[PDB]
């Protein structure tokens, strides 16, 4: 009858009014804290009026309309949003349509900087607060952030001050925990914006393969009826998160959460640790379980997809079942591929057959099906090796070097601080992924460069200056990273012109932390790659070194300005020689 009342019911007050916090921060990203707290609990005063009495007035009116309403009440919105405006006019669904439309993925809002005393003070003097200041701040950065997980990261956050607002040692408890938290925080966001991504630029059917591909390299002792169960659900989950309906989703996802636990003895021994826990956590233990071992029953395969004579009629007859069957099957005994590598050798699976059953003699054809997922195979073992072996050899600083040379080449007309964050995230694939066990080094490695790659698609989404990387954004979410992979220096390209100010340090940096003096020294390392497009990396990497240790020099002396003015200009003049 009312859903406010229902969800209210459902979720509780506090998880309800948690959620609906994120979904407007989201939403609206600049508003202060103090609005949103203020419509939050609007809404959930209605909810309440609601669930007293579901036949009140404007108590059967949808969520949206419920909460596109409330939205559409802040003061200042033709003048902080001017955009959003418009959107107020609109009816659902139209309306929440362009709410979504407008997100900010690069808000560029100040960073999250933990300052313990000032936060503990905070924390002490109101705890209920402080920790919704912590939803809306990164809700806010995040604006597709899942909800659920979110208000799990908050109880994280929680128990870190708890601990740490008493201790001796205040940050020393304190600045390593929430620096961790920081990392899963962006971890999690870059997951879900892939999912995200991959509704809006490739649909439900590509969001589905995926995770049949991957619940049943995690789950591979559940049968495919199972697998398609908690698929289906789990899609219907993020479909509603990712179109901001954030109650819906931790709804259905707590069912979904039970669901598993009543049935984990089918799924998967892995369970029982996660299905022994609170709510959230158990949620988020399912959602980051281990792969269960392989059953000792698993069903060759030859005999059902390559030689059966029967499988051009089964395939013409229901193509997506069968195979969903087939990649159900390949990715449960195949934890050692990727996802993105399950899903092109599916295509391929698929290609062989489209291929085959039109010819005269098909069983002959399809016959040797599975030798032609060999390259497919070797591709990305070989690349993952390779560069595991140079991040062992170098180390991250400069294999983050290594691959911001690399994008800049491939991309030179997006932003610095783009390709500079991307070349960074993209290297911290090395240092997460090639200390790993081998067998796990290639899932591992693919399934992370989905997620900066996405970043990198998003991001150009926002601000489109290639050509290059928009087909390889959306031609194929399966191909993305051999796409990328296969680029090199756009040719077309004419280079940057020189200007010495970009190459120009001053004592300024000396003061940073080593991670922002990095991030500096790689923004020239990229200006240096848009002007000399055709240096190659070894040059980049003598120029560069000249640069840290020019730098570290000025840094180390008597008068630090004097020295950046007086051997600065020299350098400057002289690495340009030592480029193309
Ligand atoms: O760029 C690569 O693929 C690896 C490579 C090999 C030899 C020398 C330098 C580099 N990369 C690299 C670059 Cl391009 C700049 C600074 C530091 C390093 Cl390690
Ligand atoms: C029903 O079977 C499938 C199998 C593999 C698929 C792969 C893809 C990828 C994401 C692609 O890049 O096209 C999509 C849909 C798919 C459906
Ligand atoms: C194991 O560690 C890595 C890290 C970064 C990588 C980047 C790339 C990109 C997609 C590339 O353009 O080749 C490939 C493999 C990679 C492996």
């Amino acid at each position: 009858k009312s859903e406010i009342a229902h969800r209210f019911n459902d979720l509780g007050e506090k998880h309800f009014k948690g959620l609906v916090l994120v979904a407007f921060s989201q939403y609206l990203q600049q508003c202060p804290f103090e609005d949103h707290v203020k419509l939050v609990n609007e809404v959930t005063e209605f909810a309440k009026k609601c669930a007293a009495d579901e036949s009140a007035e404007n108590c059967d009116k949808s969520l949206h309309t419920l909460f596109g309403d409330k939205l559409c009440t802040v003061a200042t919105l033709r003048a902080t949003y001017g955009e959003l405006a418009d959107c107020c006019e609109k009816q659902e669904p139209e309306r929440n349509e362009c709410f979504l439309t407008h997100k900010d993925d690069h808000p560029n809002l100040p960073k999250l900087k933990p300052e313990p005393d000032a936060q503990c003070a905070a924390f002490q003097e109101d705890p209920d607060k402080f920790l919704g200041k912590y939803l809306y701040e990164v809700a806010r950065r995040h604006p597709y952030f899942y909800g659920p997980e979110l208000l799990f990261h908050a109880e994280e956050y929680k128990a870190d001050f708890t601990e740490c607002c008493p201790a001796d040692d205040k940050a020393g408890c304190l600045i390593p925990k929430l620096d961790a938290l920081k990392e899963r925080i962006l971890l999690s966001s870059a997951k879900e914006r892939l999912k995200c991504s991959s509704f809006q630029n490739f649909g439900e059917r590509a969001v589905k393969a995926w995770s049949v591909a991957r619940l049943s390299q995690k789950f591979p002792k559940a049968d495919f009826a199972e697998v398609s169960k908690i698929v289906t659900d789990l899609t219907k989950v993020h479909k509603e998160c990712c179109h901001g309906d954030l109650l819906e989703c931790a709804d259905d996802r707590a069912d979904l959460a039970k669901y598993i636990c009543e049935h984990q003895d089918s799924i998967s021994g892995k369970l029982k640790a996660c299905c022994d826990k609170p709510l959230l956590q158990k949620s988020h233990c399912i959602a980051e379980v281990k792969e269960d071992d392989l059953p000792s029953d698993l069903p060759a395969l030859a005999a059902d997809f390559a030689e059966d004579k029967e499988i051009c009629k089964h395939y013409k007859d229901a193509k997506d079942v069968f195979l969903g069957t087939f990649l159900y099957e390949y990715s449960r005994r195949h934890p050692d591929y990727s996802v993105s590598l399950l899903l092109r050798i599916a295509k391929t699976y698929e290609a062989t057959l489209e291929k085959c059953c039109a010819e005269a003699d098909p069983p002959a054809c399809y016959a040797t099906v599975f030798d032609q997922f060999t390259p497919l195979v070797e591709e990305p073992k070989s690349l993952v090796k390779k560069n595991c072996d140079l991040f062992e050899e170098v180390g991250e600083y400069d294999f983050q070097n290594a691959l911001i040379v690399r994008y800049t080449k491939k991309a030179p007309q997006v932003s610095t601080p783009t390709l500079v964050e991307i070349g960074r995230t993209l290297g911290k694939v090395g240092s997460r992924c090639c200390k790993l066990p081998e067998s796990e080094r290639l899932p591992c490695s693919e399934n992370h460069l989905a997620l900066a790659l996405n970043r990198l698609c998003v991001l150009h989404e926002k601000t489109p200056v290639s050509e290059k990387i928009t087909k390889c954004c959306t031609d194929s979410l399966a191909e993305r990273r051999p796409c990328f992979s296969a680029l090199e220096l756009d040719e077309g390209y004419v280079p940057k012109e020189f200007k010495a100010e970009t190459f120009t340090f001053h004592a300024d940096i000396c003061t940073l932390p080593e991670d922002e003096k990095q991030i500096k020294k790689q923004s020239a390392l990229a200006e240096l790659v848009k002007h000399k497009p055709k240096a190659t990396k070894e040059q980049l990497k003598t120029v560069l070194g000249n640069f840290s240790a020019f730098v570290a020099k000025c840094c180390g002396a008597e008068d630090k300005e004097a020295c950046f003015a007086e051997e600065g200009p020299k350098l400057v003049a002289s690495s340009q020689l030592a480029l193309a």
